[PDB]
């Protein structure tokens, strides 16, 4: 499918060279940053969407995540499906696991306090996570069957909002440096 959304947010720290490439391709060069999220996807997320991607380049030099990323409103929730990471594997309150697309993911929930959100300014909100137990190899055509995660989260009381916001395959970095090149479809 064709992506119709370009995500490029940075809290202003360090250098973030985000390139809006052709089709569903994008690349990022970052160094000594604060928090940032870059990626391509869809303006309106869907719980039945199947995301395809190929990370030709995944070279984080510190804390960085290669992950499906999106938000919902009512209630406000930031969710993730992390396939790979840099030096830090994200974790939180363990809820269980889900097998999908050849890998096993741990399910976690965390909370952000007085943090920036899609609604601007700052607020408190919950984060839903699906983190692969081991890093998924990159450079290959990978698939993320989001329906499997959504259903798994539901059985653990993790329900998403009724108002769906953007949904993208992104690169998030936090106080680190690195490079990534990803194609989404
Ligand atoms: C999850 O990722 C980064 C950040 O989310 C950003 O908040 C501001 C908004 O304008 C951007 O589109 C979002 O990506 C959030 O604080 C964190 F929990």
């Amino acid at each position: 499918a064709s992506t119709d959304y370009w995500q490029n947010w940075t809290d202003g720290g360090g250098i973030v060279n985000a390139v809006n490439g052709s089709g569903g391709n994008y690349s990022v060069n970052w160094s000594n940053t604060g928090d940032f999220v870059v990626g391509k996807g869809w303006t309106t997320g869907s719980p039945f969407r199947t995301i395809n991607y190929n990370a030709g380049v995944w070279a984080p030099n510190g804390n960085g995540y290669l992950t499906l990323y999106g938000w919902t409103r009512s209630p406000l929730i930031e969710y993730y499906v992390v396939d790979s990471w840099g030096t830090y594997r994200p974790t939180g309150t363990y809820k269980g696991t889900v097998k999908s697309d050849g890998g096993t993911y741990d399910i976690y929930t965390t909370t952000r306090y007085n943090a920036p959100s899609i609604d601007g300014d700052r607020t408190t909100f919950t984060q839903y996570w699906s983190v692969r137990q081991s890093k998924r190899p990159t450079g290959s055509n990978a698939t993320i069957t989001f329906t499997n995660h959504v259903n798994a989260w539901k059985s653990h009381g993790m329900n998403l909002g009724s108002n769906w916001a953007y949904q993208v395959m992104a690169t998030e970095g936090y106080q680190s440096s690195g490079s990534s090149n990803v194609t989404v479809w």
